[PDB]
């Protein structure tokens, strides 16, 4: 809360929120998702990744191209801002990153790389 | 085709009709389903299942807590009509059931049961 953020994704591939403000003030912010459920990994993981909404559609198709062994995100990709591991249900993971990294005035885009999942599964970060 | 339909599901959770009408002349009825794209079966399985509109949910429901061995339907489901095994990309299986198994006058639905895809893959299916 303020400079944190708890997500969660579900076995109906869902994100429990698709906005996310991240105040001018956090030096740092961090997120911590979880996945309530049954379903692994290798079925339904998830991720939360972030870039801008420009660079979305890119990294969501070489992702799905780098595959599971990869967490469906291509390495080193330089369009991430910020990124968790895939995880299956049960399991949790956390990302610290530095919030001068966004620039007010740019649209940023948060969303899970496993495929298919983009299309419902993403929401928007805003700088406020 | 007479009596028959050919119905694909691809990797961006889709069929690629959202409409059926079985002639009320055909005393069978054969769906053909294949899988266009590259994605695994455990990813993106999709199989045809069909019920009445009012059985959907839960036929979906009970499907997804059967899991991925049951290919996500309950076994010998009173309310599935009938249903494909589920496939993976470049697989195909049909279904062939009797026509006098439907009523005139009565809603279908026919539908996906992979886990979150019937918010997307699902179509209605008529006599006439
Ligand atoms: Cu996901
Ligand atoms: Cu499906």
């Amino acid at each position: 809360a303020e400079c944190s953020v708890d997500i969660q994704g579900n076995d109906q591939m869902q994100f429990n929120t698709n906005a996310i403000t991240v105040d001018k003030s956090c030096k740092q912010f961090t997120v911590n998702l979880s996945h309530p459920g049954n379903l692994p990994k290798n079925v339904m993981g998830h991720n939360w990744v972030l870039s801008t909404a420009a660079d979305m559609q890119g990294v969501v198709t070489d992702g799905m191209a780098s595959g599971l062994d990869k967490d469906y995100l291509k390495p080193d990709d330089s369009r991430v801002i910020a990124h968790t591991k895939l995880i299956g249900s049960g399991e949790k993971d956390s990302v610290t990153f530095d919030v001068s990294k966004l620039k007010e005035g740019e649209q940023y885009m948060f969303f899970c790389t496993f495929p298919g999942h983009s299309a419902l599964m993403k929401g928007t970060l805003t700088l406020k």
